[PDB]
């Protein structure tokens, strides 16, 4: 029913304000006691990628069809990541597909922590993504922080959230099937208009899920205990009507930064 129900609404008459860009936005005041990481943040200045803290595509999967990962989807400018979607010269890519799109994938392992990024949206048939997942040594688990389109109209006020575990060993789960906890909010506002933060604040007893710094998900972690990397991505998928569109591919899906604390 996750492609119907609307779980609640997202309330933000009460959304923190912007106080400094220090702290998470659900936490200016660092009630949490939250230190910085300054390896893994990016404040995505200048014009080239900074390779030593991000792999420029996804090195493990080449994309699901039609969509294409490439290195030259993403640029750098006015201090922002920008991830485009291309159609190039027919035959040019593998097999089964036709378009091109951006990803990539932190150098770095997490296990717990706050993770915050703030997006733009690409108004175009292509999921933008934020999220988290390490799939190694029979252990696969996943967090999807922000797996939206928005850029299907029918999909403006949706806000998504899931959590899967593709695999995990006996002790960490016994999980032999994929399995997954999708759960849909309704938002007030077009989301592909503007800028917005998402936040994860990661324990070993919650997943929390925040929007603008408002609390909207709690999630009893009971099997996300696996370090993970960080992934900013396009890609296409049937489910949510993200199928390339030749008259509407000239978006750009923008990252304004990537912001990682640890406690204490
Ligand atoms: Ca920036
Ligand atoms: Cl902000």
């Amino acid at each position: 029913s996750h492609h119907h129900h609307h779980h609640g609404s997202i309330d933000f008459s009460n959304a923190p304000k912007r106080l400094n860009n220090k702290y998470p936005l659900s936490d200016q005041k660092n009630e949490g006691g939250w230190v910085l990481n300054k390896k893994a943040s990016d404040e995505f200045k200048g014009k080239k990628l900074n390779e030593e803290r991000w792999f420029p595509n996804n090195p493990k999967w080449k994309g699901r069809q039609p969509t294409f990962f490439a290195k030259e989807n993403t640029t750098f400018e006015d201090g922002c990541c920008v991830m485009r979607t291309y159609k190039p010269e027919a035959g040019s890519l593998p097999e089964g597909y036709t378009h091109t799109a951006g990803f990539l994938v932190s150098k770095e392992l997490f296990l717990y922590g706050y993770f915050e990024a703030r997006l733009r949206p690409n108004d175009s048939p292509w999921v933008f993504g934020f999220w988290m997942s390490n799939n190694e040594r029979n252990w696969w688990t996943l967090i999807d922080i922000c797996e939206n389109c928005p850029g299907n109209p029918a999909n403006r006020h949706d806000l998504n959230s899931n959590v899967h575990v593709f695999k995990a060993p006996a002790d960490k789960g016994d999980i032999k099937k994929h399995i997954n906890f999708p759960a849909k909010y309704y938002i007030p506002f077009e989301l592909q208009k503007d800028f917005h933060v998402w936040g994860l604040d990661w324990s070993k007893e919650y997943i929390r899920l925040y929007i603008d710094g408002v609390l909207y998900r709690e999630i009893e972690n009971k099997y996300w205990h696996q370090p993970l990397r960080i992934n900013l991505n396009n890609e296409s998928n049937k489910w949510f009507g993200a199928l390339p569109d030749d008259n509407n591919m000239d978006s750009e899906y923008l990252i304004d930064y990537v912001r990682v604390w640890y406690k204490k």
